[PDB]
DNA sequence: ACTTACGGAAGG
DNA sequence: CCTTCGTAAGT
C-alpha cells in the first residue's frame, strides 16, 4: 500500500522511502541623504574594489578556522564616523545547514536572525549575490510557481559546473528562541534610516529583567509585568513556609496571596489564601475547582517570589460561561468559522474539540474503519463522511480536477478510485473551498512500545505522513495542524521529522512545532503529544495554550542544533493554579457492576458530586457503554487475591497450585513475569490496581491485565475498567456515542485526542484569527 | 477469538 | 542506573 503523493513531496523525500519515480580602495558613491541621531551623515552605496555595496545586499566577512565558511551579513545602513572612518551595520544571515533542518536544508537558502553587528567596512572579505523572495499566495498560482522553480534549479546546476559564486536568497525569519520560521517584515528592513529594529528590540529586552520601583510606591515591575497594592498574585509553595505509578500525590499548587504593603531593595507582605485540599482530600473531593478560603495569616516574602497575577471575586459576579478546560485566572470565596477537512478522523475527538471552539466546521471527513465512520456519522449528523483509504480518495480528487499527470500512485489506487459511484464523486471537495486541514496520522510506527518497528507493515504505516503532506500541497489552505506521539521528533535520529518541516518550508508556509502534555489540561491521564502548526504567509501563527493544572513532569524540550533546546511550554511540577484530577474525581459516581456485564443501556443511580463529574455529565440522563469484558476463572482468582492497597501488583500473589473446575491444575504465577523481571524493572504495574488518589495510565487500544502498561484493575472491584470509565479518563462527555462491539469501542477510545486539548488549540487559533489585519 | 511471552533507545 | 508507553505466537 504505497502512499499516493504529489511531485513536490516525492522530490523532497528522495533517496529515502519507497514509491519514488525519478521521472584596497574604498570610496563613497552618490550623495548624502541625511544624518543619524548623533549627527553623522549616512550614505547608501559604496565602491569597494570595483564592487558596489548597496543597502539590501550581502557582505561576506572573514572568520577564524579557515576550513570553515565565512559569515554573511545583510546590510542595513552605512555611515561615516566622526574620526573619518567608514562604518556599516549588518544583520547575521544563518545558513541552512546550521539550523534544526540539519541535512535536509537547501544550499542556497539563508535565514534572517535577530543578531546584528557593526564592523569596519575595510575588513569585509567581499560582496555576494542576494535577493528576497516573495510570492503571491493561492492554489491557482501553483502550476506557475513550479515552472519558475524548475528554471531556477537548472540555472543553479550550470553554475556549479562553471564554479561561479553561488546565488543566495531568503524568504523567512528563523527564531530558535520561538522555535519556528516566521514571515519576513519587509517594511522594516533595508530602510537605511539609521534605525535598526533588531537592536532596538534587543535593548528593550535587556532593559527588562531588572527590578524597578514606581513613584509614590504604587507598585513595581518584574519581568515586564506590573504588580500593585490591593491585587492578587501567585507564590511558590516551597518558597512560603514514595511513588509507584501515579507519582503525583505529593504535589501542591500556587499559593494565592494579596499584597498589603511594601516594606524594606524591598520586601513584600502578603495575606494568604487557603485551599480545600490543604484541609483533607475528602473535603476537596466535593469542592469546586476554583474555590479558596479566607484566613488572617500575613507573611513577609522577598520580591523575587512572584510568578503572575489573578483575580478573586464573589459568588454573584462570575464569567457566567462554564467553558472546559478553564483558561482564566479567577477564583471565588464567600463570522470567522472555517471549512474543515478531517483526515484520520476516527471517532472524532479532535473534530469535536475544534468545532466546540467556534472556529471550524467539518464539511468532509475521511476514515478507514467502518465502526469509526459509523461513530463519526452518529456524532456529526451534518458532515460528509468517506469510509475509504486516503490514497484512493486523493487520487479521485485529483482526477476530478484533471490533474492525473501531477500525482504518483500505484495501480491499486486507480482501480479503487474508478469504482466510486457518481453520487460520491459529486460531493467531493475542490481546491478553493477548503480553508482548514486537520488530522492525526497513524502512530504505531513511531511508538516506543513497538519492538517490531523494522518490519514491512510498520514502514508503510510511517509513510502516511507523506500522503498527509500531499493534501496540504494540493489545496493550499490557510492553516494546517499535525499531531503525533512524543517520540516522532526523535525517531530515526530525528531525520524524518526534519524532512517534514523541510517539505512545509518548500510550500511557502510558516511552521512552528511543540510538545504538550495532556495531564496539565484538566485530564487525569499522562499523555505526551507533539504538535505542528503551519500558516500562510499573510496569516498569523497561533501561540501555544498555557497549562493550568499541576502535573509532575519535567520540561519537555526538543533538541535543536549546536547544543540548543526549545521548550514550547513551561513545566508545572513546582506550581500551577489548579490542583490535579484524581480517579475518584472521574469514576467515583458510577453504579457498581460485576465482571463481564453486557447491558448497554443503564441509568445513573447517584447524583454527581465532584466538579469533574458535573462538568462531564451535564443534562444527560441515559447511561451507556458501562460494560466490561469478561475474564476466565484463572484471571478472576488472580484478581480476587490481589489486595486492595495502593501500589499492589503481581508481587503479592502467593505461590500455590490451583485446581480449576474443568479439571486442570495451574500455577498461580504466570511464569513469564519472574522469567524476565531483571531486564524490565520487575514489571512494576502488571496485574496492578488503580489508586483512588492516583491517576490513570496512558490509554491504549486494549487494556488487558498483562501488558506493557498494565494498571487496569478497579480500585475496589474484581473487574476491568469499563469503556465509559476510559472515555471519562480521556475527557469525552457522557453524550458521546460509540459503535461496534466492546473491542471496537475500546480501540476507538484509545486512538482519540482529549477534547479539552483540541478546545484549547481551537481557542488559540481563534485568537490568532481575530488578529489578522486588513489588507 | 482469546491468552501468554517480551528489545532497546531517549531523557532525567 | 531507574523510568518511559504495541506486535506476534500459541491455544
Ligand atoms: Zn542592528
Amino acid at each position: 500500500m504505497q502512499a499516493t503523493t504529489t511531485r513536490l513531496v516525492n522530490r523532497i523525500w528522495g533517496e529515502f522511502y519507497s514509491n519514488y519515480s525519478p521521472e584596497r580602495e574604498i570610496k563613497w558613491d552618490g550623495e548624502s541623504l541625511g544624518k543619524t541621531s548623533a549627527g553623522e551623515p549616512l550614505y547608501q552605496q559604496a565602491l569597494v574594489g570595483g564592487e558596489m555595496v548597496a543597502v539590501g545586499g550581502a557582505v561576506t566577512l572573514e572568520v577564524d578556522d579557515p576550513d570553515e565558511m565565512p559569515a554573511i551579513y545583510f546590510v542595513e545602513y552605512m555611515f561615516e564616523s566622526t574620526d573619518h572612518c567608514k562604518m556599516l551595520h549588518g544583520r547575521f544571515l544563518q545558513r541552512g545547514s546550521m539550523t534544526v533542518l540539519g541535512n535536509a536544508a537547501n544550499e542556497r537558502e539563508l535565514f534572517l536572525t535577530n543578531e546584528c553587528m557593526t564592523t569596519q567596512l575595510k575588513d569585509i572579505k567581499g560582496v555576494a549575490s542576494f535577493e528576497i523572495r516573495s510570492r503571491p499566495w493561492g492554489h491557482q498560482y501553483r502550476k506557475k510557481n513550479i515552472t519558475a522553480d524548475k528554471l531556477d534549479w537548472a540555472r543553479a546546476l550550470e553554475r556549479k559546473v562553471k564554479d561561479l559564486p553561488t546565488e543566495y536568497y531568503c524568504k523567512s525569519l528563523y527564531s530558535p528562541e520561538r522555535g519556528g520560521f516566521f514571515s519576513l517584515p519587509l517594511s522594516d528592513i533595508g530602510r537605511s534610516s539609521g534605525f535598526c529594529t533588531s537592536c532596538k528590540i534587543r535593548e528593550d529586552e535587556e532593559k527588562r529583567s531588572t527590578i524597578k520601583l514606581n513613584v509614590s510606591k504604587t507598585g513595581f515591575f518584574i519581568n515586564g509585568i506590573e504588580y500593585s497594592v490591593e491585587d492578587f498574585v501567585y507564590v511558590n509553595p516551597d518558597s512560603i513556609g514514595s511513588f509507584k505509578s501515579g507519582r503525583n500525590i505529593g504535589l501542591r499548587a500556587y499559593v494565592v496571596c494579596q499584597l498589603l504593603e511594601i516594606v524594606p531593595s524591598f520586601d513584600v507582605k502578603v495575606r494568604r489564601f487557603y485551599r480545600p485540599e490543604d484541609v483533607s482530600a475528602e473535603k476537596a473531593y466535593a469542592s469546586d475547582i476554583q474555590e479558596l478560603y479566607f484566613s488572617q495569616d500575613t507573611v513577609v516574602l522577598p520580591p523575587g517570589a512572584l510568578e503572575g497575577k489573578c483575580e478573586v471575586r464573589k459568588k454573584s459576579d462570575m464569567p457566567l460561561s462554564r467553558e472546559y478546560p478553564i483558561s482564566d485566572h479567577i477564583f471565588f470565596c464567600d463570522e470567522i468559522r472555517l471549512a474543515t477537512l478531517d483526515i484520520f478522523a476516527g471517532c472524532g475527538g479532535l473534530s469535536h474539540g475544534l468545532k466546540k471552539a467556534g472556529v471550524s466546521d467539518a464539511k468532509w471527513a475521511i476514515e478507514y474503519e467502518e465502526p469509526a465512520g459509523q461513530a463519526f456519522k452518529q456524532n456529526h449528523p451534518e458532515s460528509t463522511v468517506f469510509v475509504d483509504n486516503c490514497n484512493v480518495i486523493l487520487r479521485a480528487i485529483m482526477e476530478k480536477g484533471g490533474d492525473q499527470d501531477d500525482c504518483v500512485s500505484t495501480t491499486e489506487a486507480n482501480e479503487l478510485a474508478a469504482k466510486l459511484t457518481e453520487e460520491q464523486k459529486s460531493t467531493l471537495p475542490l481546491p478553493g473551498q477548503v480553508d482548514f486541514i486537520n488530522g492525526g496520522p497513524p502512530c504505531q510506527g513511531f511508538s516506543g512500545m513497538n519492538r517490531f518497528n523494522q518490519s514491512s507493515w510498520s514502514k508503510v504505516q510511517c509513510e502516511m505522513i507523506l500522503a498527509f503532506l500531499s493534501f496540504a500541497d494540493y489545496f493550499r489552505p490557510r492553516y494546517f495542524l499535525l499531531e503525533n506521539v512524543r517520540t516522532f521528533v526523535s525517531f530515526n535520529k530525528g531525520q524524518t521529522f526534519q524532512l517534514t518541516l523541510a517539505s512545509l518550508l518548500e510550500m511557502g508556509y510558516q511552521v512552528r512545532f511543540g510538545i504538550l502534555e495532556a495531564g496539565a489540561y484538566g485530564v487525569s491521564q499522562s499523555r505526551k503529544r507533539a504538535f505542528i502548526w503551519a500558516a500562510a504567509p499573510e496569516e498569523v501563527l497561533p501561540e501555544w495554550p498555557e497549562p493550568m493544572h499541576v502535573f509532575g513532569v519535567p520540561k519537555l524540550k526538543i533538541s535543536l542544533s549546536q547544543g540548543l533546546h526549545y521548550a514550547a511550554v513551561r513545566s508545572t511540577a513546582l506550581g500551577a493554579p489548579f490542583r490535579p484530577i484524581t480517579v475518584r474525581d472521574t469514576i467515583g459516581d458510577l453504579p457498581s457492576v460485576e465482571n463481564g456485564d453486557s447491558r448497554t443501556n443503564k441509568e445513573y443511580k447517584e447524583v454527581a458530586v465532584s466538579w469533574f463529574q458535573k462538568e462531564i455529565r451535564g443534562n444527560t440522563i441515559a447511561l451507556t457503554d458501562h460494560i466490561c469484558k469478561a475474564m476466565n476463572e484463572l484471571n478472576l482468582i488472580r484478581c480476587k487475591l490481589i489486595p486492595t492497597r495502593p501500589g499492589a501488583d503481581w508481587h503479592d500473589l502467593p505461590k500455590r497450585k490451583v485446581t480449576l473446575s474443568d479439571g486442570r491444575v495451574e500455577e498461580m504465577i504466570p511464569f513469564c513475569l519472574p522469567n524476565t523481571a531483571e531486564r524490565h524493572n520487575g514489571w512494576k504495574g502488571l496485574y496492578g490496581r488503580l489508586d483512588w488518589q492516583g491517576n490513570f495510565p496512558t490509554s491504549v487500544t486494549d487494556p488487558q491485565p498483562m501488558g506493557k502498561v498494565g494498571m487496569c484493575f478497579h480500585p475496589e472491584q474484581h473487574r476491568i475498567l469499563t469503556v465509559r470509565e476510559c472515555a471519562r479518563s480521556q475527557g469525552f462527555p457522557d453524550s458521546y456515542e460509540f459503535a461496534g462491539n466492546i473491542n471496537h469501542k475500546h480501540r476507538q477510545i484509545g486512538n482519540a485526542v482529549p477534547p479539552p486539548l483540541a478546545f484549547a488549540l481551537g481557542r488559540k487559533l481563534k485568537e490568532a484569527l481575530h488578529l489578522k489585519k486588513s489588507p
